């Protein structure tokens, strides 16, 4: 019993991470094989971030310019480019703790475990979604940059996210590992609005049935109600429309606790119209949304 | 920017978890140097929940008995003992994965890292506080019961938590590494009940606090308070005493801030009257209890 924001271990991670300098500009690496991966942004000074031109600021760089470090020891960097956002270092030794892994771009509503990471250092873990909007509500200080989000299938880790930068309301945004942004966001110290966010109506659902399987009965109304109907009520309160996808994607959960989809959908319905009433779910005075139904199965079966 | 629910990164705790089993019975196990420190539940059979006599239960067994797992390798058992409601085995090999460790008991309001397993294996990690009540909001199912917590400084892993019991609300309860219980708590199933959880006060506030400091001020006020007036008045929602100890621990936050301790603690005298009204602060529509002052320094700075 319990229920949880919980991460995937990071250990694989962590043997990954190392420190990027290039002039007085200093990052979060990925090692992985004989190339590190960083933010394009790396070769900028706080003046270049203005109105950068990376084209002609990589032209005037060299292997030269370029110091990795794996903890204490240096990696000779033998070669350099740029794929979209991210630059690519070859450096001459393979990471002997190189990981199974894969890159792989992540949807909005799905989520990923952070390491933040400070000079190459790991300093935490945390789970997260992506958003509609595609920014990540993270926790970021200054030289967080290139700190990498990840998901564990079995022993292969699948690299998701690089994070680049913060918005003017907090929140974050960044690319994929093959450098394309997630969100209509530049690698720019410009005016960049985060759109408005809307919440992921199939991850409220499947907390939901967490809370079921872990006691807490008080919200359900089984007057069961229709696709269609739900999604007329669910448009007003800024929830993301409930696809067909998404009901399938429920079923499992809904065999486990004897609630058919169409019922917690009646019974989110009802907790959208009356509110909480001064109640709490699993621990929460909210509708929770970054849980998805693999990871309330997940969590609820125990899986490593 | 942000504030999130963060846990220490897991790797050096990792290394060490191996599986246990005794029987028919398997759990987690922590591998440090060459011994294996697991519950000492493991030697209970289907007639030994409700009155287990370990010292009786562990005398009838030999090291061969036990057999630990790690990853793809069986471990060789060459010693036991028994301190506490932890099981100790002495194995032949030396986890060369040790990270440099210490063992600590933590007291209520402190915060850890907990990496749930299975059968050895590491499944997550996330971060979670000793209650005053001294259980633990945990998250765990069957098979858990071995899996630790843990803080990480500069040098070391400070292992403060064994998983060993679910209560029947469905909180947890476990020993610190020297097999001592948190709280009232026994490894037997009779039944055992969690005593009423309070409110960690000085967490509130140091939440409160990392909101400031995250470009959040609306919910305080032109009012101050005594120290004496905020726990009568705080203690009427449930919430622990705050001590003059605890005001001190405040300080580095109150100054970074510009708001006294007493003029926060006027703020949330006024955040238990009115509720959030639509509100939330750091994405929560509840006060949060599960961040320590160190917890919002390390994380806004
Ligand atoms: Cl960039
Ligand atoms: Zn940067
Ligand atoms: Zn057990
Ligand atoms: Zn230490």
């Amino acid at each position: 019993s319990g229920f949880r924001k919980m991460a995937f271990p990071s250990g694989k991670v962590e043997g990954c991470m190392v420190q990027v300098t290039c002039g007085t500009t200093t990052l979060n690496g990925l090692w992985l094989d004989d190339v590190v991966y960083c933010p394009r942004h790396v070769i900028c000074t706080s003046e270049d971030m203005l109105n950068p031109n990376y084209e002609d600021l990589l032209i005037r760089k060299s292997n030269h310019n370029f110091l990795v470090q794996a903890g204490n020891v240096q990696l000779r960097v033998i070669g350099h480019s740029m794929q979209n956002c991210v630059l690519k270092l070859k450096v001459d030794t393979a990471n002997p703790k190189t990981p199974k892994y894969k890159f792989v771009r992540i949807q909005p509503g799905q989520t990923f475990s952070v390491l933040a990471c400070y000079n190459g250092s790991p300093s935490g873990v945390y789970q997260c979604a992506m958003r509609p909007n595609f920014t990540i509500k993270g926790s970021f200080l200054n030289g967080s940059c290139g700190s990498v989000g990840f998901n564990i299938d079995y022993d292969c880790v699948s690299f998701c996210y690089m994070h680049h930068m913060e918005l003017p309301t907090g929140v974050h945004a960044g690319t994929d590992l093959e450098g394309n942004f997630y969100g209509p966001f530049v690698d720019r110290q410009t005016a960049q609005a985060a759109g408005t966010d809307t919440t992921i109506t199939v991850n409220v659902l499947a907390w939901l049935y967490a809370a079921v399987i872990n006691g807490d009965r008080w919200f359900l109304n089984r007057f069961t109600t229709t696709l269609n109907d739900f999604n007329l009520v669910a448009m007003k309160y800024n929830y993301e429309p409930l696809t067909q996808d998404h009901v399938d994607i429920l079923g499992p959960l809904s065999a486990q606790t004897g609630i058919a989809v169409l019922d917690m959908c009646a019974s989110l319905k009802e907790l959208l119209q009356n509110g909480m009433n001064g109640r709490t779910i699993l621990g929460s005075a909210l509708l929770e949304d970054e849980f998805t139904p693999f990871d309330v199965v997940r969590q609820c079966s125990g899986v490593t």
